[PDB]
């Protein structure tokens, strides 16, 4: 609302949301519904506290919530710009025992052939981390050259604009 | 933190992509044609009043068909990589020589400028009915690229309307 | 003897496309011109040497001014296809029958046969002028030219050039 | 000099085509793709045979997935500069390694290496059906080709075919 980084961060959350309906697809019944509250919700889980407080308060449970912590990290990994989304996200990564400090060597792959690939992956997995690391070099190695070439094209005017404090 | 300088950064960083534009066209030039254009690139920014305009092709002893070429292809650069018309109301004045079309906004925008420059070599630059040519430039890139691709051009160009707005 | 093969090759596959040149043109030409013009264009590889070129009204029974007015367009054939000047000096003699200049060749060559007979039909052949005539035709070509022929048209013209180097 | 001697100027001119293609789809490439594949543009001319088509990538240190994909790209460049299969026939051990047809020729060839390269960014090099898409990639550009473009690829491969003419191989 103020800033540009502020700004950013709001939209790229605006992607992040994309990027947890694309994954809405592979989920049912109860846990479908419970998945779509937390989307709506996700920018509260910034300290150790709301982290536990919201899943009680809005009656989701524990292994749902588990699960939705880390296809939303998987997004954040996606669309994030000099770790702005890490950063603010800080105790998010501390409760879901992920990586922060991770960044694949592109970005913003597309939402629908992200979820296509995590939806067979164990998301609770103790190997989650390698899996995750795994699934972005994958779309790595089979992306065309003109789709690579447009995602450093985002990262980059991003970047660019990023340094623009005056 | 509000003001106008956000239009300043945004434009500063939507002429990079320009630059990066009419560079990739200097591949379809030799000779007299290509150092011309090369003069034009370091010129373009000042292209923002009449006078200049006119004054630019005798000064800088441009042919006046390189010329007309030159802003042509400086006009579909512009139109790949605006948002919300500022760098169409920045060079008005341009609009107002080359007699383009300043409303013309494509569906998609910021493609690759290799792959735009590629398309914009099969066409005649100086045809009357050049106007038509850039709307069937745009719609035929648009109508072969991935959805991939198009996602983030969407995205790209929301950021922009977004920062743009809300400061 | 491969380098001499190389070049003999290729200026034979050159006169080739002189021949498809010269083809063109006779869509322009009606009645008797067509016959006269469908013969000299089997013999021009014979207009080596000014005691042949003289004879040539006479021998294959060719209206003078329908000759002269042949190797005026036989002269924009050589300059469109030519490289390295390997036709201009196997045809030398001619030049200096028909006093157009040996040393002119155009920023690029290879354009269309049918687009330039088409311009060239608005030119008096015989005129004095007729060598600025020239210089304006293929000055003319290039101006309308596309980005993507210019760079297949100087793709062609390195090929060859290259091919030659060493002979 | 012997007639064959034509066959090796006409190869080493080809080849000069070739690295102009590659280097044109350096575009598409950053990091240690980009270096890996600069590498790979000086030693494409020793892929003749199996060994050293083996041992390239590792004494060079290339990834497989990148030496794979740059074969595919050399395998594009060839096919879009290749008169009567001379290239296929000197490079026939990378079809063997590649498994591309070697016996592939499109309607049409020398293309311009920015175009075709741009039209190769749209694909997964590593595809099971990359011949299908080098197919229709040469075709799309054979239905957009103005016909004097055309005709002046016709005649440069015309041109050095007849030179080959003089070539008994
Ligand atoms: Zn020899």
């Amino acid at each position: 609302m103020n800033t540009i980084k502020t700004v950013i961060i709001s939209e790229l959350e605006k992607n992040v949301d994309e990027f947890l309906n694309s994954y809405l697809e592979y989920l049912k019944y109860d846990d479908y519904d419970q998945y779509c509250t937390m989307i709506g919700l996700y920018d509260e889980l910034t300290d150790q506290e709301s982290i536990s407080q919201i899943p009680t308060k809005y009656s989701i449970d524990p292994i749902n919530f588990q699960k939705f912590t880390r296809v939303l990290t998987v997004a954040i990994y996606n669309y994030d710009v000099n770790y702005i989304l890490a950063e603010k996200y800080k105790e998010l990564f501390e409760f879901t025992n992920m990586d922060p400090d991770f960044s694949p060597k592109y970005r913003f792959y597309s939402p629908i052939a992200t979820c296509s690939y995590l939806s067979q992956y164990d998301l609770i997995s103790e190997s989650f981390q390698q899996d995750v690391t795994k699934l972005f070099d994958r779309m790595h190695k089979q992306q065309p050259g003109c789709m690579l070439m447009n995602q450093i094209m985002v990262s980059n005017l991003i970047k660019n604009l990023l340094k623009n404090v005056q």
